[PDB]
């Protein structure tokens, strides 16, 4: 029986898909912050990544969060854009959007190609779904050409520490999860 990781990793694609999508002072976040700003995310954590959990604890400044997401990923004038469509040459938004469609998956008005919503469609899939083919075009087609060089980006732009921390931490846990699928798909 072949080993199904996305049952680990939903949670932690929901999260950080929900970090990178949300104004940090969203009331919707609250709960969610009072995780990291109390240390109580590590201890449900799918991967192990105790000290940068800690630095993601003692960096909870609101307003300092909140000042580096908006300079970082909010508009057509900032400082690092979060859409595959300015990494990858080619790429469209049209393309994930039809993707994510015939998957199922509710989308908005705003572009299907933001790095949040790919993350939280790998939770989205893992809950409703061919799953692990779903899964392994995502990863293959829709992050991994590009994501490295956007989240490198972002840690040489992050002013805040917090987001200095969390754009590695993304770095670390996309490839951790990587590299257990793949070893599944290509058992
Ligand atoms: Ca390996
Ligand atoms: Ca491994
Ligand atoms: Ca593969
Ligand atoms: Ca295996
Ligand atoms: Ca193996």
């Amino acid at each position: 029986s072949a080993k199904d990781p996305m049952n680990e990793f939903s949670i932690l694609c929901r999260v950080l898909g929900t970090l990178y999508y949300r104004q940090p002072q969203d009331p919707l976040l609250v709960p969610l912050f009072t995780l990291i700003r109390e240390g109580k995310l590590a201890q449900n954590w799918p991967l192990e990544q105790d000290d940068l959990l800690e630095r993601l604890q003692k960096s909870c400044d609101m307003q300092q969060i909140s000042t580096d997401y908006n300079a970082l990923f909010v508009g057509e004038e900032c400082r690092v854009s979060p859409y595959r469509s300015a990494w990858q040459e080619g790429a469209t938004e049209a393309e994930v959007r039809a993707f994510l469609s015939e998957r199922g998956m509710p989308l908005t008005d705003t572009p299907a190609d933001h790095i949040g919503t790919l993350l939280l469609a790998a939770s989205w899939i893992e809950d409703h779904a061919d799953e692990n083919e779903a899964i392994e075009t995502l990863f293959e087609m829709y992050l991994l050409p590009w994501v490295g060089t956007f989240l490198g980006k972002v840690e040489a732009h992050a002013t805040s520490p917090f987001w200095r921390t969390l754009a590695p931490l993304t770095r670390d846990a996309i490839a951790a999860m990587w590299d257990e699928l793949e070893e599944e798909n290509e058992e």
